[PDB]
């Protein structure tokens, strides 16, 4: 549609969701689709419409811990879960924001591309997938994206790239429970996905438009204020090119 | 503008048989088959068979691929192949047995958790949500337990073969809850509105003429 969309990557803790959050307060005809990560760790579904009247919403479990306890058996249902809630919620900013906006622009915390070429296939290579689990997951993924046509297609890729040491101490300083024992290997596999898909553009996927969507890179290493002048200005420049 | 009518009934209790038989009485007249191949061959891995063998590791994931190669077959069917008269579409089962059914019974025996179980939903109430399908009516092939169980071994489909009794009188209970008692609950509510013609499948198919007539003729009133 004329709503420009941004996919914002980078590995955990890279700094996405803080500086794009920060940066689109540079515009009214800015917005953020945040990566449903809550859902994740609260794992809930819709009540009936009586019974939420005298009954709470509880917590429910926690796939995101279940998944980095055990990844061979419920990184399928993780990454599957992931995929569909992104989706979900991309598609209703989609529909419902940006309305009376002159040149809008949706930033998405992630993209159902990462999902697919960097987390969950970095679980199959990991063997936290056998092959049926890998071939249900592609299948499923392959279909979603038919569907929907051009509607979730990006205009623009945002890459921040930092250091897996960096995403490691930048974990310890968000405290996100499930998180704190994430080991450097581990941070290091993903970061070596982002290099091939995004920097290198060696990683083949089945989405050709991709081989082609314009890529800014961005170093977000520094402390904050350090570079955040720099980034905005690359950003601007960047978007004015869509 | 395509009737879309589903079959519904416990494992082997004739749908597949039923079905392609009356497919046969119009050119108006369609069937999406089950995907039961695509279960046992993953294109590969056998996750209908991986589901049997260990429940409690493979239900949320078998089920998740039935009922999502269900929708696709169902969604490719109505996309063109029918330009008819009066077209009709009869689905061998539904979504809404794939989770009131089939994955509400393994969430009941524990072979799913909760966090599956809601994760499951949730797809399902949004995967639905988008994915058209709704039904005009709905026929229900009724046999006893013992009938399926039969049936099963003669029909020898491999990954079928070690099914308990006790299982088919579960699921057995579940649809007579749903298109016999209507004791079940959806969260489709128009699903409280569709007609059900329940059929008596238990004897040996030498029933039929009786059986055809009457859904022939159910469908004129919908
Ligand atoms: N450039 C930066 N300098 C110092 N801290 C940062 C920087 N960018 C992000 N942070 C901090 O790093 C942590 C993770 O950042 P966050 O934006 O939540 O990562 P992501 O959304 O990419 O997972 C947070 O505690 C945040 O305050
Ligand atoms: N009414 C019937 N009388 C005798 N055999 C039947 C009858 N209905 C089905 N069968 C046989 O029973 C088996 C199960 O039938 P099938 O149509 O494959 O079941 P479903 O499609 O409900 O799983 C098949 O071998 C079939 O030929
Ligand atoms: N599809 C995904 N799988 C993941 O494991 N992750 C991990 C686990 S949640 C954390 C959020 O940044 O990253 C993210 C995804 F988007
Ligand atoms: N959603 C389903 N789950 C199942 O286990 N089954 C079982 C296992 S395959 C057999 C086909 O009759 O029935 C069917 C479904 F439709």
């Amino acid at each position: 549609t004329r709503i420009k969309k941004i996919s914002i990557e980078g590995n955990i803790a890279a700094g996405k969701s803080t500086f794009v959050n920060i940066l689109k307060q540079l515009s009214e005809d800015w917005e953020v689709v945040p990566e449903p990560v809550a859902r994740w760790s609260n794992v809930q579904s819709t009540q009936d419409e009586f019974e939420e009247l005298t009954m709470s919403q509880k917590n429910g479990g926690n796939v995101l811990q279940m998944m980095y306890e055990k990844p061979e058996r419920w990184s399928f249902t993780f990454q599957t879960y992931a995929c569909l809630s992104r989706i979900r919620a991309q598609l209703a900013s989609l529909n419902g924001k940006l309305k009376d906006a002159e040149k809008p622009v949706l930033f998405f915390e992630r993209s159902v591309y990462s999902d697919r070429y960097i987390f969950a296939s970095n679980l199959y290579e990991s063997e936290s997938m056998n092959e049926t689990e890998w071939t249900i997951y592609q299948d499923w993924h392959d279909w979603m994206n038919n569907q929907f046509g051009q509607s979730l297609e990006l205009d623009g890729i945002i890459y921040l790239q930092a250091t897996p040491e960096t995403c490691l101490h930048r974990i310890y300083l968000r405290g996100r429970n499930e998180e704190q024992g994430i080991p450097l290997e581990y941070l290091e596999k993903l970061h070596y996905k982002h290099e091939s898909w995004l920097l290198h553009r060696t990683l083949k996927t089945n989405f050709d438009y991709l081989q082609e969507v314009p890529i800014l890179t961005l170093d977000v290493n520094e402390d904050f204020k350090d570079k955040y002048e720099s980034l905005v200005e690359k950003v601007k420049e960047f978007l004015s090119t869509l």
